[PDB]
């Protein structure tokens, strides 16, 4: 069941919510088409950054279709499941780019709110490539406490003034996890074995640690992840602050990357 | 500058944001027309309760016009400024109705978020009448923590689970103030004389008390207001709970009211 307007310009096919693959009926080049719903469309349209999915065209009605230049690399997930881990360089380079996107989002008062390896797509199958992020279905645009101010009011709201603004830290948190994962290979906060509620586990920040593997990582890498998973959003590394962190001061990361951009032209 | 479609069916005139008065160009009967903007229109359309403004017709474009059956009584504010206070009966009857509206709103997962004497309109000039509430421009429709559950996540969000739901208590709080006012004649939390930040004043709940006037109120009335201005939204009287409170168990209040409805037919 395909709308007439759609099948006219493309050849919708397999499956990669879940998104489907199609061929540009004019160039024979392949692309992927996506399948509070206006939000993502409105945002994905505002999205204009290398490490972020870029839209090529849009078509609504029936069901929702957003075609974007396809990422061959697939999901970052696929590359780091079955506890397969990844090389420091891979991580640094990968994560580095994530940091750029997450930063560019926050800079535009945008929150992803759902950052995970799945939503981190790669350029080409190779272990070295560029990475973008998709699925902006949960995002939010942040502009309200101004109404509360200059005026009465209820207590809980007033106190809320001391928290407003740090609604973006959640992305840093998830980025920390995503990083932790790539570097280690295992979930920081896993309901595996251990015990104790996940809420009590994640809220405490006492991530499950296993040196038997964390002994191979860098001396600066772990210290970063550690400073990234802070239970206090106020003391949690800002997307900006992270980029300045030592483990991200790597000419290699910015040399195998600053050129991989020209590999697009 | 009036749109052609508008002046066709009504005679827009004086001023009562601020709302203007107009005459039904078919019946010679008077009505008031109102002047995140779709929200109020969408909600005011869902509004179907005695103690709540009822819409008669809607017209958009240019500037925003929502015509509702006019309240002659005007603002509850007007009746209780200059520290003029009000009789216990007036309050009980008045506030009682407020409690009904605020309840009916919450029952429909609706929050007013801006309850003050101004936004409490009256039926007729008399000291005894029905009262509705308007200005739903700040309201909200409450459905999100379900997304957080059944799934990772950041700490602050998880803890947020222990607060979600009580976003409506703010209306009870303001109702308590509105009540306090009517009963006493003076603001519970006033930056007048005293000192100490309003945030530190309202957040503490230590309302400015003056017995030199609070000695005339009922023995149950004050106890209600007191139990209504609680710094903890979890222990703050629910709109439902309030109606059960002793000071609202008054056959008179429900006799001068249950009949004032038939005074509309
Ligand atoms: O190639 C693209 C070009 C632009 C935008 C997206 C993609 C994309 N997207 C996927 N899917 C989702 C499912 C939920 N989170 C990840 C995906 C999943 C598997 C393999 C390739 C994929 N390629
Ligand atoms: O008569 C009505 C019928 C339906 C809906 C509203 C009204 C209404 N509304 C007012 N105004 C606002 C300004 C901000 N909060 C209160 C108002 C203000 C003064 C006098 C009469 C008024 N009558």
């Amino acid at each position: 069941v395909y709308p007439k307007a759609l099948r006219d310009e493309y050849i919708m096919s397999k499956t990669l919510g879940e998104v489907k693959l199609a061929f540009e009926r004019k160039t024979c080049k392949k692309v992927a088409i996506k399948i509070n719903v206006e939000t993502e469309i409105e945002i994905l349209k505002k999205l204009n950054h290398p490490c972020i999915i870029k839209i090529k065209n849009f078509f609504d009605a029936e069901d929702y279709y957003i075609v974007l230049e396809l990422m061959e690399g697939g999901e970052l997930f696929d590359k780091v499941v079955g506890n397969k881990r990844l090389k420091e360089a891979t991580c640094k380079l990968y994560f580095y780019q994530m940091l750029l996107a997450v930063q560019y989002l926050h800079e535009n008062g945008i929150i992803h709110r759902d950052l995970k390896p799945e939503n981190v797509l790669l350029s080409s199958q190779e272990e070295d490539c560029l990475i973008k992020i998709t699925d902006f279905g949960h995002s939010k645009i942040l502009t309200s406490l101004m109404r509360t101010l200059c005026g009465y009011l209820a207590p809980e709201v007033l106190v809320s003034v001391g928290t407003a603004g740090y609604n973006r830290a959640v992305d840093c948190w998830s980025l920390g996890v995503i990083l932790f994962i790539c570097l280690s290979g295992y979930p920081p906060f896993s309901e595996h074995r251990t015990q104790v509620s996940l809420k009590d586990q994640i809220t405490s920040g006492k991530y499950n640690f296993i040196p038997e593997v964390w002994a191979e990582v860098s001396e600066k890498a772990l210290d970063l992840v550690k400073k990234l998973l802070v239970v206090d959003p106020k003391a949690r590394f800002t997307t900006e602050e992270a980029l300045r962190h030592p483990w991200l001061q790597d000419e290699d990361m910015k040399r195998k990357f600053q050129d991989l951009l020209s590999e697009e032209n």
